[PDB]
Formats: C-alpha cells, structure tokens, sequence
C-alpha cells in the first residue's frame, strides 16, 4: 500500500555532491563507485571490489543486448557506467546533477577510449530533456532516494524508456518495518515502499532481491576507510562535509537497521 515517504533541491544536491567529491575521490583512491559494495563472503574483498560486483549485478539484469541505449539516473562520477562500457558496445547517456560530477565523469570517458560509448550531463531526472520511447534500459543505483519527488522521477524514467524497457534499482533501505533520515541525510524507504511506487508508476516488477546479508559489511568498512581520511576535513572540505563524515563513522548508531535491494522493472510492453 504505501509508497516513498516524502526535502534539499536538486541544485542543494548537485553542491553537497561538488563539495564531497574530492572527499570521496581521496577515500576511494580516484573516481569511485558512489554505492554500497555487494559481498559473496564475510566481508573479505576491499569496498571498491564489492561495489563493483554490484555493478556487474545490475548490468546482467538491466543490459540484455549489444547496440541499446541506457540512461544512467546519477550516474556519480560515472565510474559504474565506464567499467559496463568497457565490455559492452551500447551507449551510456549518465546523468547527474552534480557539474563537478559530470567533468570527472567526461575527463575519466577520455582518459580510458570510452567517450564514443559513454556521456554525462547535467540534468535533472524528475524532468528529463528527452523524447517518449528514447532508451532501452535504465540504472538508478542509489539515486531515487535523493530527490526532492522520487515518484516524479519514476514517472519520467518510465516515459523515456522504449515499451518493454528495463528499469534496474539499488538502493538502502531499511531492512524490515520493526522499531525521517538516516544521519547520513539519506530519506528512510523500506523495499516494499520502492516497490509500490514502481508499481504505482506503471512499472511492472520482475524481481527484487533483498541483499542485506551481502552489502551489510559496506558502512564497517567504508567508515574505517574515511577515519583514516578524516584529518582536517571541516577545514579543508567544509562543515557540510564535516558534518556527512562525522555521521558515517557513527554507522554503529544505525546501520544495523539498514539493508538493501535490487529492483528489477519494466515498461509494459506495447
Ligand atoms: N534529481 C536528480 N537528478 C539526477 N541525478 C540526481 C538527482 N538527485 C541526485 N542525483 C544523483 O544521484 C547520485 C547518487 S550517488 C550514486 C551514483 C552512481 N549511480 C553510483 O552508483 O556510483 C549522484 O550522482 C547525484 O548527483
């Protein structure tokens, strides 16, 4: 029955994102996925590993053929969407809202050959500049959760997919409705409440698939990662930043009620 709870502008978010990025980048030792990693053991692969096996999960269920188009909905600095490209010969439009985002996502296409399969842009998915029917597939990997009208942004990603066009999303969750943002600033979703909004959209769902038991070793880690980073970050990145770090490392107060999903959807066919 419920859908998405429901906050910061799309322009408030693309700043805390240009103002976190080098943060990120100096944790993640260069442009990183922005996105829990994804364990098939007790927590042994590094976090950048783990995120990128989610990656590959997400393409193997959302990238079905050579030669499609795919629209990336926060893309991050587009890490996730260059490691598909590279092995796979489709085209890869990564949107963001974030302008220092989409210069480290298009400077990275150049670096590695890749900038004929994969561009970024500056734009806002609760209104996409692009025609009906326009994609075969979509990503949103931890994106949905972020935007001021989640439901508007749904409904958009389902009007630029072509009829039958797959929708893959990640995203954290709270696990189960036992015991509103997490201290990250992250809204409180349950899967369920995703899921309804999808439905609500006119998505059908294909799947989901609750990997809380596989990405619950991602705040642990990634917050050892940051303490290591954290000398000086009011100063040197501001108190915003400041703030968002002092909340990761006390990942203890709250984590153990996060989990997570991924949703498959599409477009009904037609
Ligand atoms: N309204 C909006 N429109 C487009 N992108 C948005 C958005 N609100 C947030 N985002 C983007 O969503 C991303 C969340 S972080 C996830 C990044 C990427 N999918 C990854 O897996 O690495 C950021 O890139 C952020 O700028």
């Amino acid at each position: 029955r419920s859908g998405i709870p429901v906050a910061p502008t799309s322009q408030q978010v693309g700043q805390m994102y240009d103002l976190v990025t080098p943060l990120l980048n100096s944790v993640a030792g260069g442009p990183c996925a922005i996105h829990h990693g994804y364990w098939e053991n007790d927590g042994r692969a590094s976090w950048q590993q783990a995120a990128d096996r989610l990656t590959d999960l997400v393409a193997e269920r959302t990238v079905l053929d050579g030669g499609v188009r795919l629209l990336d909905v926060g893309c991050g600095t587009g890490q996730p969407a260059l490691r598909v490209a590279r092995d796979n010969a489709i085209q890869i439009t990564g949107i963001t809202v974030s302008q220092v985002q989409v210069a480290i996502a298009a400077d990275c296409a150049r670096e590695r050959g890749l900038s004929h399969r994969v561009d970024f842009s500056c734009v806002d998915a609760m209104s996409l500049p692009y025609p009906d029917n326009a994609f075969d597939a979509a990503w949103a990997m931890q994106s949905l959760l972020e935007m001021s009208e989640p439901d508007r942004a749904i409904r958009e990603i389902l009007r630029v997919l072509k009829p039958g066009g797959i929708l893959g999303v990640t995203e954290v969750v709270k696990r189960e409705a036992g015991g509103d943002r997490w201290p990250t600033g992250l809204r409180i979703c349950l899967a369920e409440q995703l899921l309804e909004s999808l439905r609500a959209a006119g998505f059908e769902i294909l799947d989901w698939e609750d990997v809380s038991s596989r990405t619950r070793y991602f705040m642990p880690q990634f917050a050892e990662e940051l303490a290591a980073h954290q000398h000086g970050i009011a100063d040197r990145y501001g108190p915003a930043v400041a703030g968002w770090a002092a909340a990761v490392c006390d990942y203890e107060k709250y984590a153990h009620d996060m989990g997570y999903a991924i949703l498959t959807a599409r477009k009904p066919v037609g």
